This record gives structure tokens, sequence and C-alpha cells, in this order.
């Protein structure tokens, strides 16, 4: 694995996140499953806990977003960037962005919605890419991984709990 630049965490373990809009390209629900299974993932192997707010500023506001929408990086179009997020802090710290010009899909037949959520939701959390090519943080984007078999590697449970610890009991 491979934290950030100073390490930025957290300060606290309780995180609100909320979904600021919805894709057209899947429906409200399964959008709301893969961002909360994308939270279990790490939820799991640490003291971290979540919950959701429909108003107010929230640590981890997720979107998706079409080329320019109000920050530096705007998105390219189908493909290539799938979507981007940002280290822990204030404001739009913590904030994932999904690129709307990709087809977000509960399975694996264009862009797996969980699959990416769980990767940039633990940027959101602390951690940059990873070298190893089994892990979740890899830059990883493979359409060849059954859903069924999934798990998150030894490596991405060493480097998020290397800034939480394991769970407490
Ligand atoms: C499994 O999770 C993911 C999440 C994002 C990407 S990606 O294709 O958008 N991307 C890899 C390819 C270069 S661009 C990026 C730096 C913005 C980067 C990424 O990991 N965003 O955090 C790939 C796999
Ligand atoms: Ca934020
Ligand atoms: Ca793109
Ligand atoms: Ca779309
Ligand atoms: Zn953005
Ligand atoms: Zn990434």
């Amino acid at each position: 694995f491979r934290t950030f630049p100073g390490i930025p965490k957290w300060r606290k373990t309780h995180l609100t996140y909320r979904i600021v809009n919805y894709t057209p390209d899947l429906p409200k629900d399964a959008v709301d499953s893969a961002v909360e299974k994308a939270l279990k993932v790490w939820e799991e192997v640490t003291p971290l806990t979540f919950s959701r707010l429909y108003e107010g500023e929230a640590d981890i506001m997720i979107s998706f977003a079409v080329r320019e929408h109000g920050d530096f990086y705007p998105f390219d179009g189908p493909g290539n960037v799938l979507a981007h997020a940002y280290a822990p802090g204030p404001g739009i710290n913590g904030d994932a962005h999904f690129d709307d010009d990709e087809q977000w899909t509960k399975d694996t037949t264009g862009t797996n919605l969980f699959l990416v959520a769980a990767h940039e939701i633990g940027h959101s959390l602390g951690l940059f890419h990873s070298a190893n090519t089994e892990a979740l943080m890899y830059p990883l984007y493979h359409s060849l991984t059954d859903l069924t078999r999934f798990r998150l590697s030894q490596d991405d449970i060493n480097g998020i709990q290397s800034l939480y610890g394991p769970p407490p009991d």
C-alpha cells in the first residue's frame, strides 16, 4: 500500500457521507447499495463507522459529474479517468466524484459502481495507489473479476489499519 503525503487521516472514527446526486445509468436503489457496500469493506477491518446525511456538508460528499464540475480537474468523457477523490480534510477534501460519461453498472457489463466506489472511498480515507497488482487500491480497473470472489486484499487491510488500527473487538 501507500498513504498520502504527511499521512492525512481523519481525527475521528465516525464519518458522515452524502450522495449528492444520482446517475441516470442505474436505479437510485443500486447507487445506494454500491456506496453502502464500498463503505462496508473498510468499515469491517477498522474502528471506522459511517452515517448518512441528506443535507448539510458531509465529510464524504459523493456525486456524479461530467467534464467541468466545480473543481480544477474536469472529467474527460468516456473511459480513461473513471473517477477521482480527495484525501481526508475539510470541504472538498474527502469527497469523491464519479464521471457520468462512464456507464455505471451493478455487474461487470461496464464500470461496476461498487468496485470503483470502494477504491475511491479508500482515497477519502487516506490511501493512495498500491503497487500490489491484486490490491483494490491498485489503479486497477479490470472487467474480469467475478464480483462473487472479491475480498479486500491483505495489502489493503494492511494500509488502512496502518492509519486506523484493526477492529476493536
Ligand atoms: C477500482 O477502482 C478504480 C477507481 C478509479 C479508476 S481510474 O481508471 O479513474 N484511475 C486509474 C487510471 C488513471 S486516472 C485516476 C488517477 C484519476 C485513477 C484513479 O484511481 N482515480 O482514483 C480505476 C479503478
Ligand atoms: Ca468533504
Ligand atoms: Ca472518463
Ligand atoms: Ca453515464
Ligand atoms: Zn472532481
Ligand atoms: Zn484511484
